[PDB]
């Protein structure tokens, strides 16, 4: 089997990227927040504290013929960015762009933290990181991508996301007409469930390239690119007064500016963002200072190659035995 589903920017910064969900019996279309970050698959629910829901779409387990309560079940989740959310569990149907799950683990919300809330357009999550970090208690459980493992034509997924346009998230198959060249394979280290491997070095603009090891994760429900200061410093000393601030929290720069490029090394090969690419726009609405898309990771504890890079690139998650990623360009 396979599947394919469009995924669509939530604003005009793609500060996320939402993709529709079947779950249940009639159907519910839920648009989730495909998070290659994270391990489960949590939704907006009847369940939901009322005043904590603000235009979500939500699951109604009740009218769903195939829902079962995993009876004793209960989740919480804390993301990097500070948002929580928790809640107990039903197994159900779940199809992502015609391929469908049986039997799964979707965790229904009963407490939202107000990210989660303010934010409309996202219904919940679908983890796609390894199912050693699901936060189900006391029984662990699988991810989508996990459980439709075995019935897929190839144990892989791929993320194709858009620039201020819609993109792909395949199941299965790896569509070779939607990448140029070839595809570069790394390998990945699953010790802390994530999608984690070692970029080879990088670029600023039309600079040499610095060949150098960077440990960070392939994260699509992140959006920004978050690297060792170092590498942060040489990018942003190339834009004309930019600087770090403490008040904003991160480098920002002159609206004015033209950003360059950055290159990231995947083995020999070389993925270049676009600097535009890199402009979050203004820090507040009419402000002539914009937000930088490349910001350091210090203090974060790990870098993460969010959507700023992964747009860039056509990336392949491979789930096999070994599992590996794969970026080519696009």
């Amino acid at each position: 089997s396979t599947g394919s589903a469009t995924t669509t920017p939530i604003d005009s910064l793609d500060d996320a990227y939402i993709t529709p969900v079947q779950i249940g019996t009639p159907a519910q279309t839920l648009n989730l927040d495909f998070d290659t970050g994270s391990s489960d698959l949590w939704v907006f629910s009847s369940e939901t504290t009322a005043s904590e829901v603000d235009g979500q779409t939500i699951y109604t387990p009740s009218k769903s013929t195939t829902a079962k309560l995993l009876s004793g079940a209960t989740w919480s989740i804390s993301y990097g960015d500070g948002s929580s959310s928790s809640g107990d569990v039903y197994t159900d149907t779940v199809s992502v762009g015609g391929l469908t799950v049986t039997g799964q683990a979707v965790e229904s919300a009963k407490k939202v933290s107000s990210s989660f809330t303010e934010d409309s357009t996202i219904d919940g999550l679908l983890g796609l990181a390894f199912s050693t970090l699901n936060t189900v208690s006391p029984t662990q459980q699988k991810t989508f991508f996990d459980n439709a493992k075995a019935s897929l034509d190839s144990p892989v997924f791929t993320a194709d996301l858009g620039y201020h346009a819609p993109g792909t998230y395949n199941f299965g198959f790896i569509d070779t007409t939607a990448y140029t060249g070839s595809i570069t394979y790394t390998a990945v280290s699953t010790k802390q469930g994530f999608w984690e491997w070692t970029s080879t070095g990088y670029a600023v603009g039309s600079g040499t390239f610095k060949s150098t090891s960077i440990d960070g994760i392939a994260d699509t429900g992140t959006t920004l690119l978050y690297l060792p200061a170092t590498v942060v410093s040489a990018y942003w000393a190339q834009v004309s007064g930019a600087k770090s601030s403490s008040s904003v929290g991160g480098y920002v720069f002159p609206c004015s500016a033209t950003l360059p490029s950055f290159t990231f090394g995947v083995g020999s090969a070389r993925i270049v963002i676009p600097g535009d690419y890199i402009d979050f726009g203004p820090i507040s609405t009419g402000s002539s200072s914009c937000f930088g898309g490349i910001q350091s990771s210090a203090g974060i504890g790990i870098n993460i190659f969010g959507d700023v890079a992964l747009k860039a690139a056509f990336v392949v998650f491979n789930g096999a035995t070994t599992p590996t990623l794969g970026f080519a360009s696009k």
